[PDB]
DNA sequence: TGTGGGATTTTCCCATG
DNA sequence: CATGGGAAAATCCCACA
C-alpha cells in the first residue's frame, strides 16, 4: 500500500532556535546533506501512489511518548506551529524549505501547548497518537472546522498539564503526516505518520557543534604530556574530552587523549591541556595524526584538525 | 560648622549587583580596605558636634549632573532603597556593613525612579540637589508636613522621563548625608552631604574583573614577535588592551602594546596577540617586567603578571 | 544556610552582501 | 532586508564551608 518516506532528514545539530523577540527570517531549517555551498532542506516523498495528496509537518516531543511540541514551525506555508504542503500530482518528492523553529520560553509553554492541542483536536492533526489517546476519533474531521465539548477541552487541558519537564525545549523532531484524497475528493486518508531524526538547538551547550578554533602548538613531541592551549566553541566542562585519533590500514584507529581537569576548562571556551603518547617513535620521520573535541555524553565530535609528532 | 567624613570608602570594583529574583544574603558591599581576614566596610564619622544625629545613604548617578539612580539598597537598616542609621550619642562613626546594591531591570526603571524621586521629595532627602533644582525648598520638615502638589509631580515625572534616557545601570555612588537635631527633637539640621567614590557591577562586562587566568609563554625575546595565548575573564573586544611594562630606576615606566585585533578576542575569555618589543634590543642580564590587562575607557588593570624579556 | 561564583535563558543588536 | 552570529540583560542554580 501507499506509505511516506522521509528522502532527506534535516540537519540534527548545528541550527539556531529563535525565540518570538529575535524577529523572523533568520535561516531555515538545513538538511542532513546540506553544505556551505549546496543549501538542502528536508525533503519527504511519498510511494505506491501518483496523485494529490496533503503533506502536513508537526513539531513533536523527543520522549518515549512522542507528544506535540510547544515549539513553533515558522515560515512560508506555516500556521500556527504547523506546516502544510501540496504533494502535487506527478511529482511525489516535497521539499521543505525556509522553516524556522521558533523557540517558545519556559513560562508561556502551557497556554501554548494548550492551543496547539486544542488546534490539533478541531484540525485532526493526529490528535489520538500525539494529544491523548481516547482523542483518537476526532481525527475525521469531515471537511474542515468544527467544534468542541467540554469533555474533549477538559482532556486537552489534562495533557496540558502534563507539559511537566518531560517537554525539553532544546530538541524536538519532525512528524510528517500524508493525506490522500477521500471519495468526495477532500483529502482525508491519513497515512502512516513518520518521524524525523531530533533536531537539537545550537543554543543549547549539550548539543552545540563542537569546533577548535585553533590551537597553541601544532606540533608536537611523543616524549610525554606537553602543554597545549586550544581555544574552542562553547563546551561543558565536565562533558568535553580531547580526542587524538589515527586512522590505520588495517581499519582501526588508534585512540589518546589529553590530560586535563573540568578546572582546565576556562569559562566554556578554551582548555589547557597536555598532549599524550603515540607510543614511541619506531618510524624516526614525525607523523601527522588527529585532533578532535567530543562530548562524553553522545560522543559527537568536531571536525578534526591535524596534529604533528615528533621524535627524540 | 560641623561637618561629614568619609573614613572608608566602599570597595570601586569586584562587587556584584544582584537583581531581585536573585534572592538575598548574597553577600555585603565592602569597603576599599576589606580583605579575606578582617572584613571592613563604608564607614563615615560626623565631624565638630558630639550628639545624636542620623545619616542616610542615598544611591546616587555617576554622570555630570549627580541625581537618584534607580537601583535600591537592601540590607541592615535600608528601606525604600534608603539606608537610615543613628550616630552617636557618643561614638560619632558609623560603618555600613550587610549592604546590597539591588539592581532595578530596564522595563522599571522609570517607575522605580519616580517612586524615589517622589519619597526623596516627601522624605527631604535632597530633591534640589538630586531630583530638580527648583524643588529646593522640599526641606525636610515633619512626618506629614508634606503632600505633593501636581505641577512639583510634573516636575518630577519629566525628570524621571529624562533622566532615564541617561542611567547607566552599571555604576552608582554612595550619598551620605547627615542631620543634628534643631533644638526641637527632630533631626532636620542638614549637614552638607558627602559623595562616595564609584562603585561599579563586577557582572556588568564594562566593569568586570580583569584578570589573567594564564598565558602559555612567560618567557619571550627582545625582539617582538612571539605569539602568545592569554585566557581572561571576561573583556570586551573594542575596549581592551595587554600592556607590558617595566618600571625603572629613574621612576620611569616603560610601556609596549601586544598587537592584536578585536576579531583575535575569542568570546570574550582568551586573547591570541603578538608580543611587543622591549626598551633596547641590546640586553645581557634578563629583564623581569609585569604585563597586565587594561580596559581603554577605564586604564584599570589586572593584577601584574611577571614576564621576562631574554637577551636571545 | 550564606556567600560567592558559574552557567543558563532570554533578549538585543551588529556585520555583510 | 535576509541571515547569521556575538554579546548583554535577566535568571537560575551549584559548590563549599
Amino acid at each position: 500500500g501507499p506509505y511516506l518516506q522521509i528522502l532527506e532528514q534535516p540537519k540534527q545539530r548545528g541550527f539556531r532556535f529563535r525565540y518570538v523577540c529575535e524577529g523572523p527570517s533568520h535561516g531555515g531549517l538545513p538538511g542532513a546533506s546540506s553544505e556551505k555551498n549546496k543549501k538542502s532542506y528536508p525533503q519527504v516523498k511519498i510511494c505506491n501512489y501518483v496523485g494529490p495528496a496533503k503533506v502536513i509537518v508537526q513539531l513533536v516531543t523527543n520522549g518515549k511518548n512522542i507528544h506535540l511540541h510547544a515549539h513553533s514551525l515558522v515560515g512560508k506555508h506555516c500556521e500556527d506551529g504547523v506546516c502544510t504542503v501540496t504533494a502535487g500530482p506527478k511529482d511525489m518528492v516535497v521539499g521543505f524549505a525556509n522553516l524556522g523553529i521558533l523557540h517558545v520560553t519556559k513560562k508561556k509553554v502551557f497556554e501554548t501547548l494548550e492551543a496547539r492541542m486544542t488546534e490539533a483536536c478541531i484540525r485532526g492533526y493526529n490528535p489520538g497518537l500525539l494529544v491523548h489517546s481516547d482523542l483518537a476519533y476526532l481525527q475525521a474531521e469531515g471537511g474542515g472546522d468544527r467544534q468542541l465539548t467540554d469533555r474533549e477541552k477538559e482532556i486537552i487541558r489534562q495533557a496540558a498539564v502534563q507539559q511537566t519537564k518531560e517537554m525539553d525545549l532544546s530538541v524536538v523532531r519532525l512528524m510528517f503526516t500524508a493525506f490522500l484524497p477521500d471519495s468526495t475528493g477532500s483529502f482525508t486518508r491519513r497515512l502512516e505518520p513518520v518521524v524525523s531524526d531530533a533536531i537539537y538547538d545550537s543554543k543549547a551547550p549539550n548539543a552545540s557543534n563542537l569546533k577548535i578554533v585553533r590551537m597553541d602548538r601544532t606540533a608536537g613531541c611523543v616524549t610525554g604530556g606537553e602543554e597545549i592551549y586550544l581555544l574552542c566553541d562553547k563546551v561543558q566542562k565536565d562533558d568535553i574530552q580531547i580526542r587524538f585519533y589515527e586512522e590505520e590500514e588495517n581499519g582501526g584507529v588508534w585512540e589518546g587523549f589529553g590530560d586535563f581537569s573540568p578546572t582546565d576548562v576556562h569559562r566554556q571556551f578554551a582548555i589547557v591541556f597536555k598532549t599524550p603518547k603515540y607510543k614511541d617513535v619506531n618510524i624516526t620521520k614525525p607523523a601527522s595524526v588527529f585532533v578532535q573535541l567530543r562530548r562524553k555524553s553522545d560522543l559527537e565530535t568536531s571536525e578534526p584538525k591535524p596534529f604533528l609528532y615528533y621524535p627524540e
